[PDB]
C-alpha cells in the first residue's frame, strides 16, 4: 500500500483494563504509526513527572467550565502521542472520545480468572503475599515511590467508578472487570468499537485502522507477569534499570 502522512494526534483509544496486552497493544500501534503510544510504562520510564498531573486529573474529575480545563489538561499530558493504552488513561476513554472526536476505540479483553492471576503477580499482590516486599523493592530501584502506589490505585478506583475498593477481594475485583468491560460495550457505538481477545494479533487491529499488515513482523507479545517477575529480580540484583536495560528489549 501508499505511504500517507499521519497525523500526530490521538488515534486510537484503548479502554482495556491493565494485563489485558496493553504493552504488546501499545508496541504494535507504535509500529504500525511511527510516533509513541501512552502506556503506564511511558510513565514509570520517561515520565515520571507527569504522576503529580494525573493525580491532580483524577481529584478534579469527579466534577461545563470545569470540564473544559480537565479536558485541556487531558490534551497537554498526550500530547505528541497518537494512541492511550492501560491505567491511568483507560478510565477516560468517555472524555478522550468527545476530546478527539475522530479517534477510534479498543477493548483488549481475556479470560477473568487469567486476568485476575496476572495482576495479582505484576500490578496487585494481595498484602500478605511476599512477592509484595519485592516488588516494592524493585520499584525503589525504578524511583517509584508512594505517590506512584496512590496513582495507580487512585486511577483504577477511577476505573471501575467506586470511591473505595477491597484491593485484597478476588470477588469484588472480578465484578468490576466484568461490569467495567460490559460498561466499555454499551458506552461505545459499535461503529467506533472493535474488542480484541488477547491472542487476535494483527489482522482485527489493522482493518479496523485501514491500515497494512507490518512487512514481516510479528505481532508483539510481551509483559507477560514471567518476564515481569524476572525484571523484578534482576532489578533486586543489579540496584539499577540501566545496567539491565538491554535484557528487556522490546519489554522496554
Ligand atoms: N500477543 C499476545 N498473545 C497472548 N498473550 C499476550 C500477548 N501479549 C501480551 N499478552 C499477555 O497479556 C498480559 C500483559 O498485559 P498488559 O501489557 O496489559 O499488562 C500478559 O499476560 P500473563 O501475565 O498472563 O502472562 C501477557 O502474557
Ligand atoms: C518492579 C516493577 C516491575 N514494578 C512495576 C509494576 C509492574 C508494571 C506496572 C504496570 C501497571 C499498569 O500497566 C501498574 N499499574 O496498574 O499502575 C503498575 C505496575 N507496577
Amino acid at each position: 500500500g501508499a505511504m500517507i502522512e499521519s497525523s500526530t494526534t490521538i488515534q486510537v483509544i484503548s479502554a482495556g483494563l491493565p494485563r489485558t496486552g496493553t504493552k504488546s497493544l501499545k508496541n504494535a500501534l507504535e509500529i504500525i504509526y511511527h510516533k509513541p503510544c501512552y502506556h503506564m510504562f511511558e510513565i514509570i520510564f520517561n515520565k515520571q513527572s507527569d504522576i503529580i498531573k494525573w493525580q491532580n486529573l483524577i481529584h478534579d474529575s469527579h466534577m461545563t467550565t470545569k470540564t473544559i480545563a480537565i479536558y485541556d489538561k487531558l490534551k497537554e499530558l498526550l500530547d505528541g502521542y497518537i494512541a492511550t493504552t492501560d491505567l491511568p488513561t483507560c478510565g477516560f476513554y468517555k472524555d478522550l472520545m468527545n476530546i478527539y472526536p475522530n479517534a477510534k476505540v479498543l477493548l483488549t479483553i481475556r479470560d477473568k480468572y487469567d486476568w485476575l492471576h496476572s495482576l495479582r503477580k505484576v500490578v496487585l499482590p494481595k498484602s500478605n503475599d511476599p512477592w509484595k516486599l519485592k516488588i516494592e523493592e524493585g520499584d525503589k530501584v525504578l524511583g517509584l515511590n508512594s505517590d506512584f502506589y496512590k496513582l495507580s490505585e487512585d486511577s483504577l478506583k477511577f476505573a471501575f467508578q467506586k470511591d473505595d475498593l477491597n484491593f485484597d477481594d478476588d470477588q469484588v475485583l472480578l465484578e468490576c472487570y466484568d461490569e467495567y468491560n460490559r460498561l466499555v460495550q454499551e458506552t461505545v457505538p459499535s461503529d467506533r468499537l472493535l474488542v480484541l481477545r488477547l491472542g487476535d494479533g494483527w489482522e482485527p487491529l489493522c482493518k479496523f485502522l485501514n491500515v497494512e499488515i507490518p512487512n514481516g513482523i510479528d505481532y508483539p507479545c510481551v509483559n507477560s507477569h514471567h518476564q515481569m517477575t524476572q525484571l523484578t529480580e534482576q532489578l533486586i540484583k543489579y540496584k539499577s534499570l540501566d545496567a539491565i536495560i538491554h535484557m528487556f528489549p522490546d519489554l522496554i
